[PDB]
């Protein structure tokens, strides 16, 4: 894309603010970014707000979302679909033209760890180039298990390939897999897919703790065998939802797009890493570190 | 195969009836049919009743099935594997040699949504060129959201490769992947696995009304991430057996053969894509539209 | 590998013995040994104990496994992850270099059918060259259906690539899929990842019974689909946790290093198919035989 080259919007923050006890606005862009994937590789990514995936969006079951997407490429049109609103594709999840914006309006009823992602075609293009990311909702009574959380983190795996190729997005392996941190509390880590960051700086714990991650697989085209080194899951929630509950699971099986909730102890101090155990995903990326100390 | 060369047999309509409380006749055939898999692209597939998939069957739970394969192939045995009964394969799932009938009988006691499929080795190669299809087995006593569910349709997505190519069936990525939906009551849609139809055409439903889809993914070598644009699942019965309960689902897993009854809420006017969201699937023709009007 | 060649060291019986009520000696040793994967094809495998998958550990849930690793590899150091276990991963799951020992303890606490393999750098390239393997933790009050069983087995799916090529293990299709069976009680078979084994021997059983299956899919890189023809499901523990209870299942999917504990009554005499539903898999090996008499 002639209109693209030599581009490198740089990132805009996330806005969101409580407009009633069941309205939430959010406000964000679609941008063209740089962002480094690998040691030495920059993917020119088409992004939200100029991360790859996207920025954390976390809101109440029940509120209802009042969206502005501004689009800031100065070609490619943009959209927003969100997994957690029931919305009206035709009417809600449309197109934003170039230096344009849009708002649109829907509810999320539903708890849960939800994908967000452009809707404009070829869906598989725009995912694939890095327009995605998550919508975590909060259930009304929580999960039963809160009382024994100690801490939290939000992860999220996606996969890179050829930049802008769309026969390898159909046809290819991956050349990279990924995961990325968003951050839900002040001083949390918040990261871009790339298969270094989470290695060189491991998200941090303490001793005996229970930690909950908040997990979602964005693809676009691959699924996930989630599992902690070092760990059993006491509790996994199935998309997030607090009623699809197991326990004791070694590995958590995501579709693309699906997500969970999952729950487990480290015990001893030491460096535990987080992977897809597709083996040749974490080979090409899926290794994440969490460190814990006494 | 020279003795497919110009062969091209007309569909024949499924037989089947009651024969007692818990006895049920089916009679289908093997046959080799010209199916359009994408705009100008024709398969000489190996089918079930010139369909493929195969036509709906659809039976109660405790029936027993007095089975009938007339195999038209002039020169390809072919057999039946029905995933909803208990059968010897050795003895019940045989071939029936070209030009020739054979009858098998075997009883269907478990609830839920099951592929069926020819089992005549080499077993990838029949399923691949389009011997595959869906027997629906109804639950005695319902599933426990029945009463809330307004409309229905069956949906089966499979792959389709280069033609008769073992090479490629064993180890290429699919050409093709595909919904078809198979027609429940008078007036519903029966299509085959293509890449157009159910967009050119989608399913019909009307402003507020809960949805049920029976769906498998018959593969025959992709899992599928099945998931309604729009929507989110309110519930899920995994395999179709009522025990197996999900909430709030954005998107549902299928093994190859796996199948579920998945039901939803369409809230606004428009259209609904459905897909599997591994997106290189999905750009591959694995989208349909369901129309939703006031 | 200069070091390797014309290495085959004779398999070692995995040594294991019960120091008090929960408490519980393991010996292992890592060791190159070749192995027949398909008629005519040795690999030359990366292996705990001389099979591959290896040796079948079972515990009782709440042992303390006191492991010891026996490297007998001239040149590659290798470790032992033990999924059932909590441990630091950097402290207890690490490297043993050749012709050392290394012994490391850590509690079992959770029942299940977890994978175990080689966890030294990269561990791609040590399971694929098959350092894999299960270990089955016994749940302190069983499974709610265990009166009903009326025999059990182990089977294990793992992939075969091109020898030790990592560029074929990240990037391409597996050459084979295959199943192993692991002995639990005296006279069981007990065989390595190979595509004919369980062919030409089949599982035995006879007419009626309820059969236990424990399984595991150990990978590398492939999810399963698992299926045994002319039966369905009656019970599924995922990842062989009693709580996590599904019923009436046609195929269970498990993800890369995912377990699950399944019983299935089998009706009639014959031979009975147990497959992975992805059939370009089942095609390069994945079938095993239950044969049923009277
Ligand atoms: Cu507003
Ligand atoms: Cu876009
Ligand atoms: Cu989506
Ligand atoms: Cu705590
Ligand atoms: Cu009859
Ligand atoms: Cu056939
Ligand atoms: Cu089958
Ligand atoms: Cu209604
Ligand atoms: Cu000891
Ligand atoms: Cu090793
Ligand atoms: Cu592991
Ligand atoms: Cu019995
Ligand atoms: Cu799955």
């Amino acid at each position: 894309i002639a209109a693209h080259k030599g581009v490198n919007q740089a990132p805009v923050p996330l806005k969101m603010e409580r407009v009633g006890p069941h309205d939430v606005h959010i406000e964000m862009t679609a941008q063209i970014t740089d962002i480094e994937i690998d040691k030495g590789k920059i993917y020119k990514a088409w992004t939200f707000n100029g991360q790859a995936p996207g920025p954390l969006v976390v809101v109440n079951e029940g509120d209802t979302i009042h969206f502005t997407l501004k689009n800031m490429d100065p070609v490619v049109p943009h959209s927003m679909d969100f997994h957690a609103v029931h919305a009206s594709p035709s009417k809600d999840f449309i197109d934003v033209m170039p230096n344009k914006s849009g708002t649109f309006t829907y509810p999320a009823n539903k708890p849960g760890v939800f994908m967000y992602h452009c809707g404009t075609k070829p869906v598989l293009q725009h995912i694939a180039n890095g327009m995605h990311g998550v919508i975590i909702v909060k259930p009304k009574n929580g999960y039963p298990t809160d009382k024994e959380v100690d801490r939290e983190y939000v992860l999220i795996q996606n996969e890179w390939y050829k930049y802008n190729d769309m026969n390898d997005f159909q046809n290819g392996v991956p050349s990279y897999v990924v995961f990325s941190s968003k951050a839900l509390k002040p001083g949390d880590p918040n990261t871009n897919g790339d298969t270094f960051t989470l290695k060189e700086k491991p998200l941090l714990a303490k001793v005996g703790e229970k930690i909950r991650l908040y997990i979602n697989n964005v693809g676009p085209n691959e699924v996930s065998s989630f599992h902690v080194v070092g760990t059993v899951f006491d509790d996994v929630y199935l998309d997030g939802n607090p009623n699809n509950h197991l326990q004791g699971m070694q590995t958590v099986m995501l579709p693309a797009s699906g997500g969970a909730v999952v729950e487990f102890t480290v015990t001893r101090p030491g460096t535990y890493p987080i992977v897809t155990h597709q083996f040749n995903h974490a080979q090409k990326g899926a290794v994440a570190m969490l460190k814990v100390t006494e």
